[PDB]
């Protein structure tokens, strides 16, 4: 699809059955989903961002369907106020740029 | 042009008779630049992100070339690594996301 940026470009992603909504930023190098449960082991990370520093817990190739297409990814879990599709799941949904 | 997401969305952009290079961020609602100098009177902005909020000058109708297609509008000075263009600039030279 073809997303205007007049509102900001949240989707809806299915992540480990749950269904959340989700920011395709194409700022954001990783991917950093709010605070949930994901299986396997986690590495821990420090990423900063607009504040400062938080710190997320860094899950490896975990499978994220965005917008009807299946990407599969490294996903930080963490502090964040909201949901972040970065560049590292957008390349893989073949995002890209017009203007 | 069709700008993919493999790199970081970086352009040149000229303010204030200097070229700048900044990141083209689609889940940033304002434009940042780093601390510089431009015309006429500020008014305080409070944004916040990962990690909390921060305290910018926002300045008004400032002229500003992303890739030679020229923007007039507000741009926030602030302590920032790399100069932010957001949703505010973007919808200006009609920028969309697609997939
Ligand atoms: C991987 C992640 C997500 C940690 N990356 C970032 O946060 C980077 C950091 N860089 C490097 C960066 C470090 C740094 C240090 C101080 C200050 C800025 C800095 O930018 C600058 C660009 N951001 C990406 C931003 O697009 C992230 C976005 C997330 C968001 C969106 C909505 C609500 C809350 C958080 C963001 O922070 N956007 C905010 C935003 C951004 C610009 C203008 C206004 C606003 C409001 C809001 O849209």
């Amino acid at each position: 699809p073809q997303i205007t940026l007049w509102q900001r470009p949240l989707v809806t992603i299915k992540i480990g059955g749950q269904l959340k909504e989700a920011l395709l930023d194409t700022g954001a190098d990783d991917t950093v989903l709010e605070e949930m449960s994901l299986p396997g082991r986690w590495k821990p990370k420090m990423i900063g961002g607009i504040g400062g520093f938080i710190k997320v817990r860094q899950y490896d190739q975990i499978l994220i369907e965005i917008c009807g297409h299946k990407a599969i990814g490294t996903v930080l879990v963490g502090p964040t106020p909201v949901n972040i599709i970065g560049r590292n799941l957008l390349t893989q949904i073949g995002c890209t740029l017009n203007f």
